C-alpha cells in the first residue's frame, strides 16, 4: 500500500484550490525512485471544466481521495508482478490539474480554477528530498496516457531542479507510456491551443524557442518534443492506441482499413529515431499500471525485460531495447492485450 501525504506547500492545488498530494511506499533498501505521473485527458474552457467538475470530481480535487492506494504494475512490491523495479521507492501522483502537467497558474480574483500540473511535480520533488530523494541514484519519471505526456513536458525541468538545487548525482530519466500522439487528419490541436492559454501552460524550453510565440501546441506532440529533450527517455505506444483513433472519429471497407494501416505505419515511422521503444501492433487503451503488464512481447520480449535492459545500457547481446512491431493491422501480434 501507497500512503497519502497532501502538500506542506498548500498553495500549490488540485483545480479547485485543496492541497495537491502524492502516495508513497518507501523501501529503505533502495536508491532508486518511481515517481508516476496519472492520465485522464483535461479540460480546456469554463463549461467543459464545470462538467468535468460533476463527473470527474476526483480529477479536479483531492477532497475525496482516499487514505491509501495499491501499487500495481510497475508500481506494484511483488517481484512475480514487477520483474523491473519491485524493490524501488514508489510515488504515484494523482492527476488533479486537468492541464496535461502543464500548468502554472493559481485560482484567484480572475481564474475560476487553478492549473498547477508542472508546480505540482516540481513541489512533490522538493518534499520528497528530505524524505530520502536526497541520497537517490537514479529518479525515473513515468506516467501514463495524459501523464505520459506530462512526462515529455516535465522530465528535463526535474532535471534542471536538482541541478539547481545541488543534487548533480541523481540521474534523472522518462518513462512516456500512451502519451505519443500524431496531429494527423481525422477519418472523419485547437483544444491543446485554447487549453494554453487557459493553464498558462509552459513547455521544454527548447521547444519554445524552436516553435516561438503561439505554437507552442507543437511541443505537446512527442514526435516534436522527444528531439528536443536531454534526459534518457524510453517511450511505450500501442501503435493503434485508443485515444488516438478517439480524436480520429474512428470506432471494416476500404477506406477504413487504408486509414488505419497508415496511422499504424506513420507511428512506426516516428519511432525509427527513438533508440529506447516498445510499440506492439495492438488496438488497446490498457497502461504499465496493470495487474497484467508483463504479458504482452515485441519479437519475444516483454516490456520488463526491454526496461531492464535499457538500464545496463545506461551504465548488448539479446538484450534489445528497441521494439516496434512490423506487422500492419491491431492483433497481428498474438500476445495483444484481449
Ligand atoms: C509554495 O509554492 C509556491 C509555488 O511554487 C512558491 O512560490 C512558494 O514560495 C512556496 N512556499 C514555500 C514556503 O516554499
Ligand atoms: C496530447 C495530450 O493530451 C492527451 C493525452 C492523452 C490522453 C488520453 C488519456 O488521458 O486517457 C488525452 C489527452
Amino acid at each position: 500500500d501507497l500512503r497519502l501525504h497532501l502538500l506542506l506547500n498548500t498553495s500549490v492545488t488540485c483545480n479547485d484550490g485543496s492541497p495537491a498530494g502524492y502516495y508513497l511506499k518507501e523501501s529503505r533498501g533502495s536508491r532508486r525512485w518511481l515517481l508516476f505521473l496519472e492520465g485522464g485527458w483535461y479540460c480546456f474552457n469554463r463549461e467543459n471544466c464545470d462538467s468535468r467538475y460533476d463527473t470527474m470530481r476526483r480529477l479536479m480535487s483531492s477532497r475525496d481521495w482516499p487514505r491509501t492506494r495499491t501499487g500495481t504494475g510497475i508500481l506494484s512490491s511483488q517481484p512475480e508482478e514487477n520483474p523491473y523495479w519491485w524493490n524501488a521507492n514508489m510515488v504515484f501522483i494523482p492527476y488533479c490539474s486537468s492541464d496535461v502537467w502543464s500548468g502554472a497558474s493559481s485560482k484567484s480574483e480572475k481564474n475560476e480554477y487553478a492549473f498547477m500540473g508542472a508546480l505540482i511535480i516540481q513541489e512533490v520533488v522538493r518534499e520528497l528530498l528530505g524524505r530520502g530523494l536526497s541520497g537517490a541514484k537514479v529518479l525515473l519519471l513515468a506516467g501514463s496516457s495524459a501523464g505520459g505526456t506530462g512526462v515529455l513536458l516535465n522530465v528535463d525541468r526535474v532535471a534542471e531542479q536538482l541541478e539547481k538545487l545541488g543534487y548533480p548525482a541523481i540521474q534523472v530519466r522518462g518513462l512516456a507510456d500512451s502519451g505519443w500522439f500524431l496531429d494527423n487528419k481525422q477519418y472523419r490541436t485547437e483544444a491543446i491551443r485554447r487549453g494554453i492559454r487557459y493553464w498558462n501552460g509552459v513547455v521544454p524550453e527548447r521547444c519554445r524557442r524552436q516553435f516561438q510565440e503561439g505554437e507552442e501546441w507543437n511541443c505537446f506532440f512527442g514526435y516534436k518534443v522527444y528531439p528536443t529533450l536531454r534526459s534518457p527517455v524510453f517511450v511505450v505506444q500501442w501503435l493503434f492506441d485508443e485515444a488516438q483513433l478517439t480524436v480520429d472519429n474512428v470506432h471494416v471497407q476500404e477506406g477504413l482499413r487504408l486509414y488505419i494501416q497508415n496511422l499504424g505505419r506513420e507511428l512506426r515511422h516516428t519511432l525509427k529515431d527513438v533508440p529506447a521503444s516498445f510499440a506492439p501492433a495492438c488496438l488497446s487503451h490498457e497502461i504499465i499500471i496493470r495487474s497484467h503488464w508483463t504479458d504482452v512481447q515485441v519479437k519475444g520480449t516483454s516490456l520488463p525485460r526491454a526496461l531492464h535492459c535499457w538500464d545496463r545500457s545506461l551504465h548488448l547481446k539479446g538484450c534489445p531495447v528497441h521494439l516496434v512491431d512490423s506487422c500492419p493491422w491491431p492483433h497481428c501480434n498474438p500476445s495483444c492485450p484481449t
